[PDB]
RNA sequence: AAAAUUU
RNA sequence: AAUUU
């Protein structure tokens, strides 16, 4: 029935100018080698990923579905939401938030100047009033960075962002902000992802694993998650939303958005010519990560339902999924599994790659990372998150003239501490940067160097300055990935870090602290390290 | 472009 | 600011 796009044949125009590398990078020059490997998803690239996106789907719901849906609207009705003040939405705007066609931008939003306030006035009068003149939205490319990778075709396509202006965006929080912040949790309870720190979801998995009898895992992500999305499964969203007790107000703006934005509308580029018509999830939405997850986890638990997974218990976040059941032997749970996908298929929500049992939690792999085991100070497990390393250590190396990559540096530092990869490579070539630069002292991100043993043992424990024994799994990815971008081996990165190490502790200071826990892994004979009066 | 988590 | 979807 539906198909998901068609397109003028007008391009798919870029926003700012899109800036290349250049003949010397001298922050990861000593990184990595393989600088052409790098690349940046450009708006030229759009035109690929459109093709792909753009197909004809067809659903069929069933007495799963039915039943799951049902339920959650139970749910739902246990929730009570408010509307915003127009002036409270007006300052969940980001900064730096596109500004708007009709001459202001998110300073004046955020500061309530007059014009912009007016302006969302009368827009919500439109919304109040009218409920069914589509809203124009504007379409552009997502620029993002990885490594090439020829096995999987060369340089992925840009992913395609669509959005409204400046003035309904403000006008989606007045209606659904409070929503966003109350029904998901309500309707999928501990299923529902973004609720958990990655420490809770690592835990949450380990007990989800330890109290099945016969456990088996498998993960679950569709293919162009926005694009599968139906003008039915919208609506239904709406009507989750509806099921809500809501203001008379809020009801009249949920279903004029649904019916003028969510559905579908047209689309420009951004030179203002008619791109093409919508008629699927425009992922810029407020709407987008809330309704992906309420739409895949009716679908999903449905299909469990409909394959006979026994005592499933899930984790869900946007188009990801994992699910934790009781095995029925392997012979079942292949043929379960192929129901599984067979039931999303025809819900609309068709795999990326087919999935497959396991029975390993190390296999299982989730919004680009999984679990893993390391050994601790006293010999005793440790669980932890990690991911492959290629796509972190590409954007480590995305230098140009208007981006700096130490800030990506940090992050990862921080959010993957416990990792070999970080610990050992990034960790060290982060410190020897600031060192010789001289800017420890510095903040960046609004974060002091200085501070990071601190911030890892309130994050990870202080048993993240203590992991050994890492897995086969792990070392082996690890390499694999600095060999593919001919960046040093490990063992370099041992000498490396003895002498940012040395350098650090004859600083004195936060420093020493710093080249005592965080490159203690590199010494032979090692200190005992104590807890650290920062952190609690 | 939107959200969540981390800080 | 970082990461993720
Ligand atoms: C654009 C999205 O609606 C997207 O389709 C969905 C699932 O992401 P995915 O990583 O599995 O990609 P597919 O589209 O399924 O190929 O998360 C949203 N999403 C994702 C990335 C992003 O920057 N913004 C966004 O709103
Ligand atoms: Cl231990
Ligand atoms: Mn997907
Ligand atoms: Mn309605
Ligand atoms: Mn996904």
């Amino acid at each position: 029935s539906s198909m998901s796009y068609s397109w003028t044949g007008a391009l798919i125009t870029p926003c700012g100018p899109e800036e290349e590398k250049l003949p010397i990078n001298p922050l990861s020059n000593s990184l990595l080698r393989y600088h052409n490997k790098v690349y940046c998803t450009t708006s030229k690239s759009a035109s690929q990923r459109a093709k792909k996106v753009t197909f004809d789907r067809t659903q069929v719901l069933d007495a799963h579905y039915d039943s799951v849906l049902k339920d959650i609207k139970l749910a739902a009705s246990k929730v009570s939401a408010r509307l915003l003040t127009l002036q409270q939405a007006c300052q969940l705007t980001p900064p730096h938030s596109a500004r708007s066609k009709y001459g202001f931008g998110a300073k004046e939003v955020r500061s309530l100047s007059g014009r912009a306030v007016n302006h969302i006035k009368s827009v919500w009068k439109d919304l109040l009033e009218d409920p069914q003149t589509p809203i124009p939205t504007t379409i552009m490319a997502k620029n993002e960075v990885f490594c090439v990778d020829p096995a999987k075709g060369g340089k992925k396509p840009a992913r395609l962002i669509v959005y409204p202006d400046l003035g309904v965006r403000v006008c989606e929080k007045m209606a659904l902000y409070d929503i966003t912040q109350k029904l998901p949790q309500a309707v999928m309870g501990a299923s529902y992802g973004f609720q958990y720190s990655p420490a809770q979801r690592v835990e949450y998995l380990l007990k989800a694993w330890a109290e099945k009898k016969d456990p088996m895992g498998f993960s679950y992500d569709t293919r162009h998650f926005d694009s599968t999305v139906t003008e039915r499964d919208i609506r239904t969203e709406e009507s989750i939303y509806q099921a809500c007790s809501l203001p008379e107000e809020a009801r009249t703006a949920i279903h004029s958005l649904t019916e003028r934005l969510y559905v579908g509308g047209p689309m420009f580029n951004s030179k203002g010519q008619t791109c093409g018509y919508r008629r699927c999830r425009a992922s810029g939405v407020l709407t987008t990560s809330m309704g992906n997850t309420i739409t895949c986890y009716v679908k999903a638990l449905a299909a469990c339902k409909a394959a006979g997974i026994v005592a499933p218990t899930m984790l869900v976040c946007g188009d990801d999924l994992i699910v934790i059941s009781e095995s029925q032997g392997t012979e079942e749970d292949e043929r379960n599994l192929r129901a599984f996908t067979e039931a999303m298929t025809r819900y609309s929500a068709p795999p990326g790659d087919p999935p497959r049992p396991e029975y390993d939690l190390e296999l299982i792999t989730s919004c680009s990372s999984n679990v893993s085991v390391a050994l601790g100070p006293r010999g005793r497990r440790r669980y932890y998150l990690t991911r492959d390393p290629t796509t972190p250590l590409a954007r480590a190396a995305w230098e140009t003239v208007r981006h700096s990559p130490i800030n990506s540096w940090l992050g990862n530092i921080i959010q993957y501490a416990p990792t070999i990869w970080v610990r050992m490579v990034l960790m060290t070539h982060f410190f020897s940067i600031l060192m010789v630069q001289d800017t420890l002292d510095q903040n960046l991100g609004g974060v002091n160097p200085l501070d990071l043993p601190a911030i890892i043992e309130r994050l990870h424990g202080l048993d993240a300055f203590s992991m050994h024994t890492y897995s086969h799994h792990e070392l082996t990815r690890v390499a694999s990935a600095l060999r593919k971008l001919g960046a040093p081996p490990l063992r370099v990165w041992k000498s490396r870090a003895r002498a940012v190490r040395a350098s650090l502790i004859s600083r004195g200071g936060k420093a020493a602290v710093c080249g005592r826990y965080l490159f203690n892994w590199a010494v032979k004979t090692k200190l005992k390290l104590t807890p650290l009066p920062e952190a609690r």
